[PDB]
């Protein structure tokens, strides 16, 4: 099942392919949603760009790993109040990324 995930005031509706923060809907690209949605399925788990790449982009996709960085930047600009210190999408320096479990 997959009706909707809540993370703080951030809501994910996998079925409708929709996201809202504080109730405001946020327009995301297909890719952006895919990534955010995947991190929301594994809340609080750190994952490498290498892993996220094949997982969200596909095992057949061998483009550069910075695409995950580019996509995480865009999600931050679109979702974070202040991207300088993300509240949801966090960087585990030298390892990868993860969606933060609000305590």
């Amino acid at each position: 099942s997959s009706n909707e995930i809540h993370i703080g005031s951030l809501v994910i509706f996998p079925d409708a392919y929709v996201v809202s923060k504080r109730d405001e809907t946020i327009e995301l690209t297909h890719r952006e949603f895919e990534l955010l949605h995947y991190l929301a399925k594994h809340i609080g788990q750190v994952m490498t760009r290498e892993h996220l790449l094949q997982t969200v982009w596909g095992y057949d996709y061998f483009g550069d790993v910075r695409t995950v960085d580019v996509t995480v930047r865009r999600l931050r600009e679109k979702i974070e109040d202040n991207p300088s210190h993300p509240n949801w999408i966090v960087t585990r320096r030298g390892v990868g990324y993860y969606l933060r479990n609000p305590e």
